[PDB]
Parts: structure tokens; sequence; C-alpha cells
């Protein structure tokens, strides 16, 4: 349960101001009706993002710092799979979970 605690330090991180340059399309849920996507939800199956994150981080659902690595690289995947390599959203995306698995590793 202590590596769950450093998962709430890498949590932070990506989510300071320091990444806020790449880091702030993955903030909130994927509006699809505000952002004109109207497949959105077809091809994502299980929507993620960094508040959904912390709010799961609060309430104690992640038994290991495994099932938090997962949830984060759904968030990552789920880019990459709805957007072409081409897009900028996945530049932004690839820089993040540059810094994400940065941290991750050198997690105890
Ligand atoms: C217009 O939306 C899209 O084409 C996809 C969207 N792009 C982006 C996006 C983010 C940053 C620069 C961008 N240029 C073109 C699209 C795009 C996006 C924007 C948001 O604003 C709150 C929130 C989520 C995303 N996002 C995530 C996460 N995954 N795909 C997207």
């Amino acid at each position: 349960p202590e590596q769950l605690k450093h998962c709430n330090g890498i949590l932070k991180e990506l989510l300071s101001k320091k990444h806020a340059a790449y880091a702030w399309p993955f903030y909130k849920p994927v509006d699809a009706s505000a952002l004109g996507l109207h497949d959105y939800h077809d091809i994502i199956k299980h929507p993620m993002d960094l508040s959904t994150v912390k709010r799961k981080m609060e309430n104690r659902d992640y038994r290991d710092a495994q099932e938090f690595a997962a949830d984060v690289r759904l968030m990552f995947s789920n880019c990459y799979k709805y957007n072409p390599p081409d897009h900028d959203v996945v530049a932004m995306a690839r820089k993040l979970q540059d810094v994400f698995e940065f941290r991750y590793a050198k997690m105890p």
C-alpha cells in the first residue's frame, strides 16, 4: 500500500503546472458532444482521464500500483486509438506518457 502512496505523487505530478502545455486535454473526460465527435464512444469503450483516476484514487478503488498504471495507460491508448498518429493531441499524449513512464519506472 506504500506503492499506492507513490502513485498519488505521480498523479499529482501529471496534474501539475509544469506539464500543463501537454496535459490539459487529459484533465477531464472527453466531451464528445462539445468537441463535435459523432463516434467517439463507439470506438472508445472505456473512457479514462486524469480526474477519473484522481476520483478512483481518493475512493481507494486501486488495489495496487499496477491497477493505477493500467488506468493511466488506458487513457493514452484511447487517444492513440481514436486519433491518427500525425495528430497533435497524440504528440501531447506521448510527452505526458513519457513523463508517467519515467516516474512509474523510478518507483520502488
Ligand atoms: C476535436 O477532438 C478531437 O478531434 C479529438 C480530441 N482532440 C483534442 C485536442 C487536444 C489538443 C490539440 C488538438 N488539436 C486538435 C484536437 C486537439 C482534445 C481536446 C480537448 O479539449 C478539452 C479534450 C480532449 C481531447 N482529446 C483527447 C483526450 N483525445 N482526443 C481528443
